RNA sequence: UGUCUAAGACAG
RNA sequence: UGUCUAAGACAG
RNA sequence: UGUCUAAGACA
RNA sequence: UGUCUAAGACA
């Protein structure tokens, strides 16, 4: 209905939340960044296109800063040591109804819900065991 | 512990939930599938690799099917009308602390939380505008 | 005396039990078939032969059908939607005594006993994990 | 959760029981080995793979040794006089539900249940008659 | 019996011990890491395979962090300056009984017991003299 | 001081102990052997090298034999039925403090301490699961 | 790197 | 990198 | 589809 | 040693 708005990316219960806001719409790709230097910010981008005859495809990217021992506003090199990148690609058949899509979103939420396998592994620098 | 446990992939309040369970770990790829014919099952796979000398990369995949009954050769078989695919690559630097990773997980959770931009667009067959 | 008798292949309480009976013994190959439409029957075959100077070799095979009705042109027939195939080869040296053989059989029964790894993986459309 | 655990391969009351434990899982091939001299150990291996578009295939193997002492040049070693080899292939279509699989397993257990044809022939160094 | 559990790697008498816990079981290789960023953690991995016809071989690896002047959670480069690596390879003939193996373990313990030559040399940045 | 001293490699409480002593230091490789015929002796060797411009590498080896009496040409000779080999490479950065090294030694000691995962698996001819 | 018959070897 | 019929693929 | 010393092989 | 429609097959 007009969803390109600011939102809470990292929720720490009001006090200490990381908020992300619209920062670019070039080429139809929506971008959101936290209030930092681009080298230390949280960034989120998203776009959809019909990847093929039968499928539509969402491409979502997220960049999370390494905070431990960080120096706010400083020049931290090498860049690859201070940043994590998430790249999501959601392929959805053109036959999926709004309902079908609502379930796909739920599957994604369940996948990452706190306490489940995957998020528990990532959050502990671990694999599956 | 052991993080290789079953979990509810799609939550619909107790009943109607889509729960998925450990099914394979061959070749270092942890697999979870729902209780159905291998042809109609929901599937989730996860794996971690030391992608670089200073990087670790998680590869996660989810397969949400649209079940159906197809008649092949006059006989009916349990099949999937089509499948939706979620593929995410997560690259975390080896210098990332546990708290640093907890931050990445929170970000992904925040990203897909009901009400926020992206999950809203996806659930309505729409882009961000 | 005879061991080419009918037996219970699948036990489901008292009723719902699949029984298979002797049907053919051509070429030293014993064959058992469940009743009714040969097309939807369970099949078991067995044979032994001196595979070499010091070895005897058993060849056991089992076919479990997926009962169904095929309709083509309005004509319907009792068929098997598909079949699951089991084939085992058992090599036993000529030095094995009756005791040694009784042990080999216990090993086979243990391998498929309820609760153990292999039978549990199969019954859940899974592998080892 | 895990099904790559140790189990009782041969049951002989409470004592005299052969137990086999996880030892290796390279190349998607699960392997169990009984304790003591690897040379006189029982071995079990298992694996699954998509054998075709509509079929998955299991490969189970078991080795039962004939414990003995080899003496050569006055030096003696724990060896296996000989080994009995079991090898089974199980093909299951992707349309099989959990129920269908549970049935296939019951068929296998029935095939080797005490008293029935096949297990009795094997345990008596015999064929069908 | 089920040994993949957490244990004390560096014992400093309760207070100040370094504990290591299961963190991965991909490919059958057991991994244990301390609670740190992977760049600063203690890591232990282990696996066994039959290296040849007559031998089994254990491969054990350990990574110990350089702690003096360390900055917890910081990005320390070059990696090679802040880490020590131990790589053990234990070859055992298939004729070794549990007893034989128990003695091999004792030999390893004696080799590293406090006060003996080897550990005394390593602990003093020395060679043998 | 002089760290080149004899020590008890295998401890069995005063009596039955396997003690090994300095035997050679030719070519910079310190050797210790038990008091037996060179053919049945336990052997331990150690050496240190400045492997890199910023690294030092220790190479340690232990040979545990299985003594036996073989009859060759009608005559009996003291021999080893087989040998077990332990080979470990330890790489420590030149920036490692004495306390840093004491940490590495403690880790290796903790690794092989009775009751812990690895020594337990080894002593039982088993893997970690 | 990996393997062994093991401070010397072999197949990268 | 991208795509799919999806841990395996194809066109860089 | 088969054999052996068996996840490697040999036809 | 392997695949399938399975005691017949196909490499």
């Amino acid at each position: 209905a007009s969803n390109f708005t600011q939102f809470v990316l990292v929720d720490n219960g009001g006090t200490g939340d990381v908020t992300v806001a619209p920062s670019n719409f070039a080429n139809g790709v929506a971008e959101w960044i936290s209030s930092n230097s681009r080298s230390q910010a949280y960034k989120v981008t998203c776009s959809v296109r019909q990847s093929s005859a039968q499928n539509r495809k969402y491409t979502i990217k997220v960049e999370v800063p390494k905070v431990a021992t960080q120096t706010v506003g400083g020049v931290e090199l090498p860049v690859a040591a201070w940043r994590s990148y998430l790249a999501m690609k959601l392929t959805i058949p053109i036959f999926a109804t709004n309902s079908d899509c609502e379930l796909i979103v739920k599957a994604m939420q369940g996948l990452l819900k706190d306490g489940n396998p995957i998020p528990s592994a990532i959050a502990a620098n671990s694999g599956i065991y």
